[PDB]
This record gives structure tokens, C-alpha cells and sequence, in this order.
């Protein structure tokens, strides 16, 4: 098959109204709002009325539960709050004088613990949202312990029994209409007897897996049956009928899926659809995020074309007007009406999805926004789209969902006097809008209808979106009418009329960033690419044809020119016949002379002011930004990457050329000497990113570099080649050599190779370290080396994490790049309680993944890299099936057979020891562990010796504060997947078996390119390492004046301790702070030495093994007990690790030496600094604290309860 | 207001702690509650559930949780002014067990 | 100020925690100093007091 000719069809060709929607998909909020302001615009008499009506209605609002209970009761927040979680789980217990008995005999008498695997308060965000009206994303469970012990000690069983009543009512009656659809049907024939009409929203969202997706299509088919039979024949207008979302229908409701949407959803909505009309009932479609819009869409055009539908105007459609794209929209669905003639039902609505809209905007990088920034402009938009829609009351039947008495009172009067019923209406959400209704329907009020929106289902149905719901927002109507700071004429202010007078119509929200400026002033983020948008998928799919027609090559660029050698195609893993273009392999000769000739020019590179420099890698930026289509093409098919794995790894490369860029213009001055030639060697699974920042950072620092690409995608290595030489980098800087290990070890080995820079396994990081641990440079000191290796990552998930959140995110983090991610999730630890539920809905949407060829956007996992990776993967997977082990595999379709492809895979182990070997593929292994093990389990963790990335899903603060206190892990994610570390925002690097450090993409990386490290931006500490303090009172009280001076200086140096939060996207918190390494080799020759070493680690807070073959023990005598808690000595290194870096004394011979015996140590690859006595005495630097700290990244979700507060 | 050593035995005086102490029964202060756990009393339990003892293993969990050790409070005061209330460790605290039980649940007392 | 402080913090922080299951220890004898002869006295007394028990 040609390449990308199937990447991504529209499912129908775009009609002059859908290209109109997608032209304003992210239109700029000041060309959105003229237009929206004239359509809005009224009379001035019809203003003045409105803002009477709306004055009368909140008059009476304003005239006429779980604030009694606090004030009865004198409960403080966190009370209230611990005694509505009280109440929930007392109603989990089905029987009702069982509930009563344990209230009465054993939960009023204290010791509520012993009596209810699960938090009493794993919902206690909401609760608090409920009582206090403000969002937490996490739970201060201890906090609320206290308080439901307190508020129980002090009142006792009457305030339980409240409690329980308050919750029964909210829960069973306000929260929802009620459990089941025919309770539901039941409690509406008061209001509608009284004129109201009602909706019901099963609450289904978000299928998961296809046997949900099943069982909620069984849950709409029966309430459509019970609505229908109530309903009676009284039609859609005055008659009950039913809200649907579509992505509860389909485990894939995406664009990217749209031949499954449309293949296997629209069967399902087009059999609810024709019950629907089979009892003469609404039937509406609920409108969810802003890349669903256009595809829903797609759906709504067939069925309102469907003959099998006609003659039931019951359909219908939601638009929201937060949304640019509103008005566009509706021209789209009123010509649909047209067309088709039925009379389609519009909601028109504001937005549930504000918050999310944000940050996924900012996350992706996107041009702008799809929604309003502010509020107002939202209000303006609503009143502009009413007006369109009262314009086409003949074809459509609008119903202005709003409980903005404002918003009401406008459209009231632009509607006019000529009213019937079914000509619109005006609708409300249950439990909320009643009040404002009520001075609506009916004779004596307005006489204008109102359905109610009415949620059904159980306590368990309702809690997981319920946050949504509330927000209850400062900016909210409802917030306001019931804040008394609020006037009225606040209330009923004309948001047209404030929008027109405004200095600029339609400015942006001052404190929103667009995403290009998430950093600032600092750097320009990188921009992506919106695969929802079909004008980009148009020319996506040119651009990817284009680059498969690219006769691509990867030679040896030496400084000289382009070298000739051994020439081979380059095959794309998906499918071995597409060849994707050649590559000429180095010489071990010419990989030598290549070196050689770094050597000669590192003078002139080294001369290029710091800042020049920097320009050449920001220039270099603005070139891979510019051809990024062309760049994804090359990837996708040389390394066998989707298309949305392929844009994040361009916008990674632009981010680490403008980050060590800027690290450059902050720092990098005329004392901070290159090291020389480095040697750059990069992996095969970010052929680009890796590449690039390596590369990009050597450079900067003033390095020549020698790029030694992996032998499986050398063709997108040359091409970063070629944009930075055209950015300005000459040839003599940067040196391109293909080929195997031979001429990655012929590197290496070079007597002029200042420093290596390696990102691949473990086992060749130790090959290159042995080999570096023979040299020395020519100042006598060792060759710096920066390893960054595998991990065997876990991510640990309690009871209290929300079930599809939590799958979503091990799917990712697991099945992404086919598992060949350094960060991927190898190992899922699940609360034994909640492991069988999760387990089968983790089975579930494992199945439901499509792996194939990676040139078509529905491609969701690629081929691993070789024959070889894949049958070393398979072996793997066939000893754990050999060892009984359960092993879940999706079957794969007969094209993969032309590459090289391994099945997602899920393997049950009994315990995390089961798991002997990193295996770099899409491999995920479970294990259980019982709650009150969770502190043995992180042992486990820890006890692999890796330390790359680690995920916890808990929404209790205490389980945070615990884990993320002992995990020994240097990129921390919570309530997140663990993958796609962002520069400058999650600087990314493990620790043990996992890493040297500095950490990539972080402030201390350039600082270990120079052989005097600078004074990184915002690195400083404040606290002193108590234990070097009482260090240097001890040298000082043995007469150690200068030692003691200097150990006092290396406590103040010292950064341990930093902790910052780095700027990023909304919704989510990213810190950054300085730890302890760990214990420190210290292989001191004098006793100065020794207390030098010694100031050095405890000042970084470290403890240290000294060796003892030093002869120094009598140096030693009397140390306080709290420094004698940190030192020990050691006659066997190897025997006493791992440790976490060394400090060395000697002279040239002397270090060598060292070098190779710490090299020969087993596990972690030390970070090692050698200086001699005499440098000791003359440089207070010699050792450098930046390497004695471990950084440590954290990257919490806070929008993970639902909301961003 | 208060302090240690030979300052006094506290608890503050006009702080949440004073009242518990004039009781036989100490009621939970209002805010008095933290986070953190003591990772030498994680230890503790881990050992204890090692050894078989269960009831020691669980009240030593118990005790890390209820622990307010680590507390960090700012109180409401004047402008100009940041006052703050902070709950740390006491120091080494004398055991004077009986049983081999009686000493694992004041160790876990102590450690957490 | 500091003995009408000293009085309505103690009454706050009974209303917030005190319940059945706190009894009193019994009589508390409350020695006081000269230097703030009513304030440390008052606050005492009132601490104990507003606990359950008879001061001396
Ligand atoms: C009967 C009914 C059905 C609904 N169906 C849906 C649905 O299918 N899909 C859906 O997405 N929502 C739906 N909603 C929710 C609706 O979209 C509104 O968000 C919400 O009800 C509040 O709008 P308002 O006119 O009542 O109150 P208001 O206080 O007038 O409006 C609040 C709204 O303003 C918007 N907003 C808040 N802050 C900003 C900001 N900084 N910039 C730009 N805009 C902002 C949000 O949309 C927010 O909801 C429905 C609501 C009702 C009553």
C-alpha cells in the first residue's frame, strides 16, 4: 500500500457550512466577538425591559440545608464535610435497621474506624465543594479523621442521624431526580402537572470498554421504554423524552476512530432513535469536548437522513456557546433541518467543559483556544446564538438552557409576543433551576415552558461527575445571586452593552495564557499540531505523501565533507518492503579522524560567544517548527512512530534547542571553559528528541560533537544534522556518524574525547564506562559521562483512584510507542480490593487498541524497532506463559506479518520480585498488594535499583505524602500517566540503575558540559545540612580552623533542599527539588582531603563510605554521633553499595586507578570527581555540590477531581 | 505560650492542647491532625508484621496516622505580623515497659 | 485583655471539643504567680473550670 494514502479520509466531504465550522475552530477571541455583538445587539426599549424582567425574577429568587446542619450542630467546615463522607458510606449499607443498629450501638460510641479497604472520605473533594463551595483535588484524609472523631466524640448519634437524612435527601432527590428512571418518572407528574416538561440524563459517559459501552446502550434502550410509556402519546414538545452522550456508546468516540464511530456507534443511537419515534419522544444528543463537535457532527447528518427516522421531529442537538464555533454550527444543523426536514431539536447551552478546554489547549500547544476566555464573552455569544435560532423557529425548536436570570429576561423579550407551545422553550437543570422557573411557566408568570433536566442513577452513578456539575464557580449565576456582595443591577448588567464599551472588543482573559506563551518572556513553547481539525489533517496527509517521496540519506559528515563507506537501505518497521532511504556507515578510521578533527576546531567553536551560539540553536528551533509535517513523515516511518507520537517528539526537540538556549543567556560566561570534543551517542526510540538535545546542549556549552546516531535511524539524525548546520553550526562543530557500536566505541575510545553523552541500555552505558575509566584528561582528571539508561517503572493505585482515569492513563503509559518509551509503566500495583475490577476493565480497553502500519491516523500502537527487540519481547512473554502466569494479548491482523510487531500484552505476576529483566516493549505486569503492605510494596519498588519514573493514583493526601516520601524515583507523576516528560517543566532523569544525572531538559545540565560549572537560574537553598554543622564544630573544636571555614561555606553552597515550581499548563502543579544523593564513596589520600570530601557530602546531605584502605580512621576520632550516624567505612565497595557517586584524592595514577576500581563496582553507574591534594588546598570548587544533590521532578494532576479550581 | 525543658512540662497555655490535659479522656483539638508519617514507626510495623504480631503491627499503624507530629499551622493574628504553630518531636522519651506487648505499643507510641 | 482572652479561648475551644465521654479529673488546685496576678490566675482557673473540674 502507498504510504499515507489512507491517513486520515474524512468520513464525507466537507460542505461549504462544515469548512466554515472548522475555520473557526480556534479563531482569535477579538474576530470572534464583533459579529457576535452585533447579532446580540436589542433596542433600547427592549433592553430596558429586559433588564426589568430580570430584576423581578431575581427579586423573588433573592425572597425565597446542609448550611442548617453546620449552624445546628456548630460544625466547622472540615466537620461538615467528614460527617457528609460519614453519611455516604452509612448509606452504602443496603438494609436500613441494620444502618441504624451500627449507628446507634457502634458508630455514635466512638470507633467509627473499627467499623467501616476503602477511605470513609475518598469522595470528600465533592462533599467539599458541596459545604464549603470551594475544589480540592486531593483529600486531607487525616485532617477530616480528626474531625469526624471530634464532631462524634462532642455530639454524638443526633448529629449522625442528620447527617445521614441530609445525605439521603441530597443524594436520592436534589443531586438526582431520582435512582432509577421509574422512581425518576414517578417524582415528575408534581412539576408537570404545573407545566414543566422533563429530559432524563442517564449519566452515562465515557465507555471504557466494549461491555460498558454495551451496558450503557441497554441502560438507554429501558429508560427509553419507561419514558415512552409515561410519556403516553403526549409528544416530544409537552412529553418527557431522554439525553444521551455519545462517547457512553462507543469505548473510541474520536476522530481519530471515526470509521469505528461510524461503522459501530451510529447503529446504536440509530436503534435508540427509531424507539424514540416508535413512542414519539425526544431523543437528545449531549455535546462533550471540543475535538467530539465536528464528528458528532457526522452522525447527526445520517440519522436526520435516515428514512427509517422520519416522521419523528423528537432529535435532538446540543450546541454550546462558550464555543467559537457556536454560530457556525447552528447555520449547519438549520440547513440540516431544511434539508432533511425534521424540525431538530437545539439545546442551546454555555459549556461544561471550560477548564479542560484550557489546559488541553495548553498541553498540546495549539494555536488558541476552541472556547471563550472569559465569561462575559460566552454570555454575549449564548444571546447572539438565541437570536439566530428565534430567527428559525419554523425549522427548528430551540431551548435556551440557562439559569441566568439575565440571559432568561433577554431572550424573553427578543422572542416577542407571539407564542405557542413547541414554537421554544426554555430548560433547567433539576433540583436548581426549579426556583427560577417557577416564576416562569405558567399563566401567572411569563407562561413560557420549561423542561427539566433530570439526572437519574445511583449514589455510586452520581459521585463520579458531580464535581462537573457543581462547578458553583465565583463567575457563576448561581454563585452570584446567592452572594450578597452582589447587587442586583450587578446581576441584570447587559453583557452585549459591557462587551461593546470595552477598549478592545474581545481581548483575551488577561490571566489565561495563550499556549505559544505558557513560559513567558523566557522561550517561545513549542507549537503542535490539532489532528481533530480536518484543514490540518488535509495537509497532513500532502505533506506526509510528500516525505515518502523523499529519496533520504545518512552519510558520515565529517568536518572535511561527506565520507564514503558500507551503504544500506533503511527499512520501516511497520512493513519491510517500504524502504525509506540509505545510509553510508563510518569507518572506525574515519570515526577517529573525525575526532581528530573536533580536536582541531574546538578552539574557534569555543570562541563563538555563549550567546551566538544560542541564536544558532534558536534558529535551529524556528527551522524543525517550520518543517515539522515533513519531519513527522520521516519518523513515523523510520522509526515506525504514530503521527501523534511523532509531533510531541518534534515539539521535544524544539523545546531542548530554546531551553538550553535560554539556560545558555542566563549563564554561560568566559570562566566556563568547554570540555572539548563530547561524543553524543542516541537511541533508536526518540531519534530526534534525544538526538537533538544532546546534541543541542554540547554545542551551546561551546563542545564540538561528534553525533553518533543509533544504527536503526540514522535518516531523521542527518536531517537534525542538516537544519542545525543551516542554522549556522559549522561543520567543524558537528560531526554526523552512522553506524554500530564499532564506531560508537572508536568514539569513545578517542585520546581527544572530552566527555560522552549516552542514551541506551545499561549494559552498553557500563561498556563505555569501563572504556572511559582507562583515560583521563589532559589535566588528569576523569572524562565526564552522562548515562541515562532504562527503567522498570511502577505506578501504584489505591482504592480511592478513580477506576477509568486510572486505565486510561496505564493504557497510555504502558502501550504507547509500543512500550518503547524509557518512562514507559512496566509494573501496576492495584489495591487488592479494587485490582479484579480495574484488571477487567484494563483487559477491556486493551482490546480495543489498533496496532498496524503506523500511516494511518486510527493506528494507536506501531511495530517494535526490530526482528531482534520483538523475539527478544516474545521470549519474555513466553517463559511468564510457560510459568502459568496469566497473559492477556490482543490479536493482531495479517498485515502486521510484513514487520516487525509485539501484541500489547498484560501479565499477572504474584509478586514484583517475579520480574528479573527490563522488557523494552508493550509489556505491562500486574501485582496486588493488600493496603496495609503499601510501605513493603515501595521497598520493592525501590529494591529493583532503577529510579526512572514512578505513578501514584490516590486521592488521599496521606497516602501521597507517604509514598512520594519514600519512592526513590526521579520523575514522580500523580493522577497522571507517566510519560511524555515536558522540558523545562518535567526535567527528566532517574537515579541508581537508571541514571548519572543532571537531569535532561533541567537547569544542571549545561553546567556538567563546562569544566566549571555556573550558578544555574533560581539555584539556591536557604537551609543547612544540620549534620554538616555539627561537622564543622567538630573540626573546629579539633583545631581544623580552615576546614571548618570550608565546611561552613560548602553548608551555605550546598543547594540541597531547593524546591520550585516550574511554570506549565494549567490544571496541573510540576516541582522541582534538591535531595540528598544518597551514601558518597569517598576515597580520600589526606586527612585535609578527607574533611574536605567529607564537608562536601554531609553539606549535600549524604552519608558517605570512606575507604578504609586510606589509613585515615585516626582522622576520625570522637565525631559527634549525629555525623558517626552518617559515616562508615569500607574495605569492600562492593560489598557496602550501592552507592550514589564518589569523591577521589590523588594524584593522576592515583585517580585512574580509582576510577577503574569504582567503574568494576556492580549496579549503579557512579558519578564520579577526582581532585588532587594540592587542587584541594588552592580551589574551594574542586568538588562541585551540583553532583552531589539528586533532582527530583513531581508532576501532580490537579484537575483530577473533576475541575480546576 | 509555653516551653520545654526546664521552662515546663506544657502543654501551651491559650493553645488547643490545654484543655486535654484537665480531662482523663483527651478530646481531638481542633486542626490537630497531619499527613506526614514518621518513617522510623513504618519501619516499626513492617518488623512487626514480620514477627507475627499483629495487634502491635496494626496499633502501630494506627498510631502513625493519628500522630499530629509534623503539623503547620498558620493562626489567625494582625496584619504585619505571620504566626505560626508547629508540632515536632519531643526528644528521647522514657519507656517503662512490663510486658514484651506493653513495649511494642509504647515504642510504636514514640516512634510515630 | 489577656484574662478576657484567656477566658473566651477556653470557652471557644470547649464548644469545639468537649463532649460526655471527657470527664473531669476532679478538684485541681491552681497555684498562681505575683507577676501577672490575674491573667496566669485567670487563665488557669478558667482552663479548669471550663473542663469540668472545681477549682481551689
Ligand atoms: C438543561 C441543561 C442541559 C445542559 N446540557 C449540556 C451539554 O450537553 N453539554 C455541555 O457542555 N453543558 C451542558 N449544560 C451546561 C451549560 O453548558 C452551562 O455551562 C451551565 O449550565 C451554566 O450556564 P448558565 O447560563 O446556567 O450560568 P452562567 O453563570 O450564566 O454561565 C456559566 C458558564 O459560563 C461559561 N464560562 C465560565 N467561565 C468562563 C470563562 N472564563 N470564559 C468563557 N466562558 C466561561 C461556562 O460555560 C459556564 O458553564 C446544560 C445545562 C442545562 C441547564
Amino acid at each position: 500500500p502507498a504510504p499515507f494514502a489512507d491517513f486520515a479520509p474524512p468520513v464525507r466531504p466537507q460542505s461549504t457550512l462544515r469548512r466554515a465550522i472548522t475555520a473557526a475552530y480556534r479563531r482569535p477571541e477579538t474576530e470572534c466577538l464583533p459579529p457576535l455583538v452585533e447579532a446580540a445587539t436589542q433596542s433600547k426599549e427592549i433592553r430596558d425591559a429586559a433588564a426589568s424582567t430580570a430584576r423581578k425574577l431575581i427579586e423573588a429568587l433573592r425572597g425565597k440545608g446542609v448550611e442548617g446542619l453546620v449552624q445546628e450542630y456548630s460544625l466547622s467546615s472540615q466537620e461538615g464535610v467528614a460527617l457528609m463522607c460519614l453519611a455516604e458510606a452509612l448509606l452504602r449499607i443496603p438494609d436500613t435497621a441494620t444502618r441504624d443498629a451500627l449507628i446507634r450501638d457502634k458508630i455514635a460510641d466512638g470507633n467509627w474506624k473499627s467499623h467501616l479497604s476503602r477511605s470513609l472520605f475518598v469522595n470528600a473533594a465533592t462533599w467539599g465543594l458541596v459545604v464549603t463551595g470551594k475544589l480540592t483535588s486531593t483529600v486531607n484524609d487525616r485532617s477530616l479523621a480528626a474531625a469526624l472523631t471530634r464532631l462524634i466524640s462532642r455530639c454524638g448519634e443526633p448529629v449522625i442521624r442528620r447527617g445521614v437524612d441530609m445525605a439521603m435527601r441530597m443524594m436520592g432527590e436534589q443531586f438526582v431526580t431520582g435512582e432509577t428512571i421509574r422512581e425518576a418518572l414517578k417524582r415528575s407528574k408534581e412539576l408537570e402537572e404545573k407545566g414543566f416538561s422533563y429530559s432524563y440524563d442517564m449519566l452515562g459517559e465515557a465507555a471504557t470498554t466494549a461491555a460498558d459501552a454495551e451496558r450503557y446502550y441497554r441502560d438507554y434502550e429501558s429508560a427509553i421504554h419507561a419514558i415512552g410509556k409515561a410519556s403516553a402519546g403526549r409528544g416530544i414538545y409537552e412529553g418527557p423524552g431522554i439525553s444521551i452522550k455519545l462517547s457512553a456508546l462507543h469505548p473510541r468516540y474520536s476522530r481519530a476512530q471515526a470509521a469505528r464511530v461510524m461503522g459501530e456507534l451510529l447503529p446504536r443511537v440509530k436503534a435508540l432513535a427509531l424507539l424514540a419515534k416508535n413512542y414519539d419522544i425526544g431523543l437528545n444528543i449531549d455535546a462533550e469536548e471540543a475535538d467530539r463537535l465536528e464528528l458528532s457532527l457526522d452522525l447527526l447528518e445520517v440519522l436526520c437522513l435516515d428514512g427509517d427516522l422520519s416522521g419523528w421531529n423528537g432529535m435532538g442537538f446540543v450546541v454550546q456557546a462558550y464555543g467559537k464555533r457556536c454560530p457556525f454550527v447552528l447555520d449547519f444543523i438549520i440547513d440540516l433541518a431544511r434539508r432533511s426536514g425534521r424540525r431538530i431539536m437545539v439545546r442551546l447551552v454555555k459549556g461544561a467543559y471550560w477548564d479542560a478546554e484550557i489546559k488541553r489547549a495548553q498541553l498540546d500547544g495549539l494555536a488558541d483556544f476552541p472556547v471563550f476566555t472569559r465569561k462575559i464573552h460566552t454570555d454575549v455569544s449564548y444571546i447572539a446564538c438565541a437570536a439566530k435560532l428565534l430567527a428559525a423557529t419554523d425549522v427548528v425548536f430551540p431551548q435556551f438552557a440557562t439559569h441566568n436570570a439575565q440571559t432568561l429576561a433577554a431572550i424573553y423579550h427578543m422572542a416577542g409576543k407571539d407564542f405557542h407551545v413547541g414554537k421554544y422553550e426554555f430548560q433547567c437543570l433539576h433540583g436548581m433551576g426549579e426556583p427560577l422557573y417557577e416564576e416562569v411557566v405558567g399563566r401567572g408568570k411569563l407562561d413560557r415552558p420549561c423542561r427539566i433536566y433530570a439526572p437519574v442513577g445511583t449514589h455510586e452513578t452520581l459521585l463520579a461527575y458531580l464535581v462537573r456539575r457543581l462547578l458553583g464557580a465565583n463567575s457563576s449565576f448561581v454563585h452570584r445571586i446567592n452572594d450578597p456582595k452582589v447587587s442586583i443591577d450587578e446581576l441584570i448588567a447587559d453583557p452585549v452593552e459591557v462587551v461593546r464599551a470595552m477598549p478592545v472588543v474581545g481581548a483575551k482573559h488577561d490571566r489565561i495564557a495563550l499556549p505559544a506563551e505558557l513560559f513567558g518572556d523566557a522561550r517561545t513553547n513549542s507549537a503542535g499540531l490539532d489532528l481533530s481539525n480536518e484543514e490540518t489533517l488535509a495537509s497532513l496527509t500532502e505533506a506526509l505523501r510528500e516525505s515518502a517521496a523523499m529519496k533520504w540519506t545518512a552519510l558520515p559528515q565529517l568536518a572535511t565533507g561527506p565520507a564514503a563507506g558500507e551503504t544500506r537501505t533503511v527499512l520501516n518497521p511497520g512493513d519491510h518492503r517500504d524502504v525509506v532511504g540509505s545510509v553510508t556507515e563510518t569507518s572506525e578510521e574515519d570515526a577517529r579522524r573525525a575526532v581528530r578533527l573536533a580536536a582541531d576546531a574546538a578552539p574557534d567553536w569555543a570562541a563563538v560567544p555563549p550567546s551566538e551560539r544560542a541564536a544558532c540553536l534558536d534558529r535551529a528551533a524556528e527551522l524543525m517548527q517550520a518543517r515539522m509535517p515533513t519531519l513527522l513523515g520521516l519518523i513515523i516511518r523510520e522509526a515506525g512512530k504514530s503521527a501523534l507520537n511523532a509531533i510531541a517528539e518534534v515539539r521535544e526537540a524544539i523545546d531542548f534547542l530554546r531551553y538550553y538556549a535560554e539556560q545558555t543567556r542566563r549563564t554561560l560566561g568566559p570562566g566556563h571553559g568547554p570540555l572539548g570534543p563530547i561524543v553524543c551517542i542516541s537511541p533508536w526510540n526518540f531519534p530526534l528528541a534525544i538526538f537533538t538535545g544532546q546534541i543541542a546542549a554540547a554545542l551551546v556549552a561551546g563542545n564540538p560533537v561528534l553525533a553518533k546516531p543509533a544504527e536503526e535511524t540514522p535518516l531523521i539524525a542527518a536531517e537534525g544534522v542538516r537544519i542545525l548546520r543551516e542554522a549556522g553550526i559549522p561543520a567543524s562543530a558537528l560531526q554526523l556518524l552512522p553506524g554500530d557500536g564499532r564506531v560508537g566505541a572508536a568514539l569513545v575510545a578517542a585520546a581527544e574525547t572530552a566527555g560522552v553523552m549516552f542514551t541506551g541500555s545499561t549494559e552498553v552505558a557500563r561498556l563505555i564506562q569501563a572504556q572511559l575509566a582507562d583515560r583521563l584528561s589532559p589535566a588528569g582528571r576523569p572524562i565526564p559521562l552522562i548515562a541515562e539508561t532504562g527503567g522498570q517503572n511502577a505506578m501504584i493505585v489505591d482504592s480511592s483512584a478513580l477506576a477509568e482515569q486510572v486505565v486510561g492513563d496505564v493504557i497510555t503509559s504502558a502501550f504507547d510507542s509500543a512500550g518503547q518509551r524509557c518512562s514507559a509503566l512496566r509494573v501496576l500495583c492495584l489495591q487488592e480490593d479494587v485490582a479484579d475490577r480495574i484488571l477487567t476493565m484494563l483487559k477491556g480497553a486493551l482490546h480495543e487498541l489498533h496496532i498496524g502500519r503506523t500511516d494511518r491516523l486510527s493506528v494507536d500502537v506501531g511495530p517494535v524497532i526490530t526482528s531482534e527487540a520483538k523475539d527478544n519481547i516474545e521470549k519474555h512473554i513466553e517463559r511468564m506463559r510457560g510459568l502459568g502466569r496469566k497473559v492477556e494479548q490482543i490479536g493482531l491482523a495479517s498485515e502486521t506479518g510484513v514487520g516487525t510487531f509485539v501484541p500489547p500484552t498484560i501479565i499477572e505476576l504474584e509478586k514484583l520480585s517475579d520480574l528479573q529483566r527490563e522488557v523494552f516493549g508493550p509489556v505491562l505486569h500486574v501485582i496486588r498488594y493488600r493496603r496495609d503492605d503499601l510501605d513493603r510494596l515501595v521497598d520493592d519498588v525501590n529494591a529493583t535499583g532503577y529510579g526512572l519514573t514512578f505513578g501514584l493514583h490516590t486521592r488521599l493526601d496521606e497516602t501521597i505524602a507517604h509514598v512520594t516520601s519514600r519512592i526513590k524515583a526521579g520523575n514522580l507523576y500523580i493522577n497522571r500517566n507517566i510519560i511524555g516528560a515536558v522540558v523545562g517543566v518535567q526535567p527528566f532523569g532517574g537515579r541508581g540503575l537508571s541514571g548519572t544525572g543532571p537531569k535532561a531538559g533541567g537547569p544542571l545540565y549545561l553546567g556538567r558540559l563546562v569544566t566549571t560549572a555556573p550558578v544555574p537560574p533560581q539555584h539556591s537553598s536557604v537551609h543547612t545540612d544540620p549534620v554538616l554543622l555539627d561537622f564543622a564544630k567538630w573540626l573546629d573544636g579539633k583545631g581544623a580552623r580552615a576546614e571548618a571555614e570550608a565546611a561552613r561555606n560548602a553548608g551555605s553552597s550546598s543547594a540541597l533542599g531547593l524546591d520550585l515550581e516550574l511554570p506549565g499548563p494549567v490544571g496541573e502543579r510540576n516541582l522541582y527539588t534538591l535531595h540528598a544523593r544518597g551514601r558518597i564513596l569517598l576515597v580520600p589520600a589526606t586527612e585535609s582531603g578527607l574533611y574536605h570530601q567529607l564537608a562536601a557530602a554531609l553539606a549535600t546531605g549524604n552519608s558517605v563510605a570512606i575507604d578504609a584502605a586510606s589509613g585515615l580512621q585516626a582522622s576520625l576520632k570522637n565525631l559527634p554521633q549525629t555525623v558517626g550516624l552518617r559515616v562508615s567505612w569500607s574495605k569492600d565497595w562492593a560489598a557496602d553499595g550501592p552507592f550514589a557517586g564518589a569523591l577521589v584524592e590523588g594524584d593522576a595514577e592515583r585517580i585512574r586507578a580509582v576510577n577503574k576500581a569504582i567503574a568494576a563496582l556492580p549496579g549503579p553507574l557512579l558519578l564520579v570527581q577526582a581532585a588532587s591534594s594540592g587542587e584541594i588546598a588552592r580551589n574551594p570548587d574542586a568538588y562541585c555540590l551540583n553532583w552531589l544533590v539528586e533532582e527530583v521532578s513531581a508532576s501532580i494532576n490537579t484537575a483530577a477531581a473533576g475541575g480546576n479550581a
